[PDB]
């Protein structure tokens, strides 16, 4: 009750996972991901469920940075082509809709970045760049972690934080500031 | 990739700060309101709308009757319900307008916001303060690493998942209980 | 500005609505209603513009007092063998919709297909097939495709059919507009 | 077994589309087309079912080669005074749509109102008032609302009008179905 111990324990776990990401992120792979995003004609993003919401948050920021970007399945998304890149977000790398769409994109000839916790997954095996962002750590039991962070919550939070870190890095590389992003952000529903 | 790693360091500092300062009394009031509602409605604009949807989906997994404002199957809000509005500034126009209409109907309102005396907070029954930009943080370095609402958004997402962990404990739920409810058609 | 193509499109739509009314299988309509009315909940799905039609229909089913969800949306729960899935696809071959519908059938849900193609993958797996055509028998394809590209005519005809179905269910349930008003969302509309 | 309300609804819809074909203001249509073509980008919005219609139309404008966005969606950028907003609202009083349109007018964007009410709040703000009515002169409200509740007839008429407008723009631009096929999304359809 009043102490809300599970709330606090969850936050401790999040702290440990962000530290883990800091200490283990593959910087070479981050560079390869940035290179594909920069070299593509346009960027398409996809995830299912909560990973879809992360994909949308990332796509919105790429738009703020000045990229030509779309979310798969959304209204104004045009035909994907062999000059584009698809970024698929799936913790397991087995998410059926994301795997099926990514296979179709690969057959068209688009490149694929997989943001996933599983380097050996169906999605990762198809990918040009496999950006590994773990949910569960080596030393953790899944059953214990899932009591605080069910259904892949930890992967989703870590992937969100990673993608916002990637935005920070791209801003630095492109000498973009907050004011640059502000010029592109939507204002009709927020009022600035 | 120094800026990437510096961003992660800032997020680390911010989560430590959240851990130290979360108002546990207000958390209890928020949970009480969620539990007492007939239906729960959630709303946010832009990236905060994605946070709102992530939280609504988890509430559904936890067994609540829950909807996202503006979405297809969302029914008429009533004075038996609770609206949860997510807005970093507490001044987001669409969220303030919708929340005022909900209050006129008689719904209860939880504001998840960084500004305790914002328009949104002033209307709310429970003001759940979650801050993005911290007290005396160098606005210049933070804005460059974490532009627009980025820090508030990550902090709110982390807080709402922490709230889910708390509710699971209070209801004695395990992952399998949530797995029974989750949608499988797209995920597999 | 005579806008002759705009006016011609409207004339074509009227002919298609008359064609739908003249040829509709009223028995299949009854079977669709029976599945909707006996389901624990109704799930709907379509890709692209057919998805927008599915969402319009789902919203109206909610107004009629059904428990209803859109596949892939935020609060949609696990589908079960107590439910019915309504899939909308002009060709009946839309890959995402076929794949989702087959998964639903494997779980044991019932399936209604709203499609232009009675022998398509989606139609052949369905419990009830509502055949709503795009091109008519004596209609030149090249004309229709210029005025109504990419399945526009199937989509309009399917939307009109589904609103007609709502009118029917309202009558059967003795509902008026006021009953639906009690359930419709007001926060964005006022 | 006869589904009389279903069939009557279809008869009424076809009469409404004939009514549209004979009462539509072609001058206003031409003004709408001119704004769509002169705008840097087109933004569309509607609430609820009218939002689904807005998305269907935005998708088609994308197929035609326009730069187009749906208000509130992920990749939609800041609207400017060089853009046009198309707002769809049957009553013209839809609060969310009116509020968004007011902000767009403060920025200086042009506004097209697709509405049934020429003196509504939304219409009064608009550069072009594209009147598409749901109820006909001689119709009784209580009768139409039983078959077509909550603005159903406006919504169908507006959807059909916007598809007719697309047919007209294709003709004026010498576009064919194959041109639109080049641009349409394929991942979820196959």
């Amino acid at each position: 009750h009043g102490g809300h111990m599970s709330l606090l324990r969850f936050l401790e776990v999040v702290s440990e996972h962000i530290k883990n990401l800091r200490n283990h992120i593959d910087l070479e792979t981050v560079g390869e991901m940035i290179k594909l995003i920069d070299s593509a004609r346009s960027i398409f993003v996809i995830g299912a469920g909560r990973s879809g919401y992360i994909a949308k948050a990332f796509a919105m920021r790429l738009m703020h940075l000045g990229y030509t970007v779309y979310v798969v399945g959304e209204t104004v998304t045009p035909r994907i082509t062999d000059q584009d890149v698809l970024v698929g977000i799936s913790g397991s790398g087995e998410t059926t809709s994301v795997v099926n769409i990514s296979k179709k994109a690969k057959d068209i000839g688009s490149k694929l970045v997989a943001v996933t916790g599983k380097r050996d997954s169906s999605l990762a095996k198809m990918a040009d760049v496999v950006m590994v962002v773990k949910g569960k750590m080596k030393q953790e039991r899944d059953e214990i972690l899932s009591q605080l962070a069910p259904l892949g919550t930890m992967f989703e939070l870590t992937a969100m934080i990673f993608l916002d870190a990637l935005v920070a890095e791209i801003m630095m590389q492109k000498h973009l500031t907050e004011k640059d992003l502000e010029a592109r952000h939507a204002v009709l529903e927020e009022g600035g």
